[PDB]
């Protein structure tokens, strides 16, 4: 691909994490916590699950970042709706304002409603996310395998700002507790 020229600087919002995740000084990586991380609660914080948005908002424009993924046994990355839902059980699909990837158990997925088997031969190290928001796509690509196409959610109906979105994963098997970086430019 030749998105690379979109780059975007991303940083971490803290007072939209979950109250586990400790991002770091720069904003720029974030990993679960073994507790709580002694934060007020507010209505902006992912209450169930380990995940956290940008602070930055994209109404127009290509836009394009990296994530290193690198010993992470789960994790679920892509873009959202800044008016998703924070509270409570809910799925990543667009229907709830979700466009994303994940790996889970030695296999990754996209957030389609129900959820679509990826093809992935040189499991990533790194990912790259673009966005097209006038053409309403969402792309993820390889960066270990030469920049090789992940998945294209296409015909997007964004319906409002968006933002960057990760979730870290829980941690219950000792193997998940590295972090998501925001890779340099
Ligand atoms: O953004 C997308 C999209 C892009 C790729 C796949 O889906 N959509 C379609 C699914 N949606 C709905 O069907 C709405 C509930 C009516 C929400 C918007």
């Amino acid at each position: 691909h030749h998105h690379h020229h979109h780059m975007v600087h991303i940083t971490l919002d803290r007072n939209t994490a979950n109250s586990w995740l400790i991002i770091s000084k720069d904003r720029r990586q974030v990993r679960m916590g073994d507790t709580h991380q002694n934060v007020s609660d507010n209505k902006e914080r992912f209450s169930n699950y380990p995940m956290v948005l940008g602070a930055q908002r994209f109404s127009s424009g290509k836009m394009y970042w990296e994530v290193d993924v690198t010993q992470k046994e789960a994790w679920d990355l892509g873009v959202c709706r800044d008016s998703v839902q924070r509270k409570g059980q809910f799925s990543l699909s667009p229907e709830n304002g979700f466009w994303t990837i994940w790996l889970w158990q030695d296999s990754y997925e996209a957030g389609t409603s129900p959820q679509t088997t990826l093809h992935i031969q040189v499991p990533p190290c790194q990912i790259g996310i673009f966005v097209d928001y006038e053409a309403g796509v969402v792309s993820f690509y390889n960066i270990t395998d030469h920049g090789s196409l992940i998945y294209t959610f296409s015909e997007c109906v964004f319906a409002g700002p968006l933002r960057p979105f990760f979730n870290v994963g829980f941690n219950y098997s000792g193997g998940n507790a590295a972090p998501l970086k925001l890779c340099p430019l």
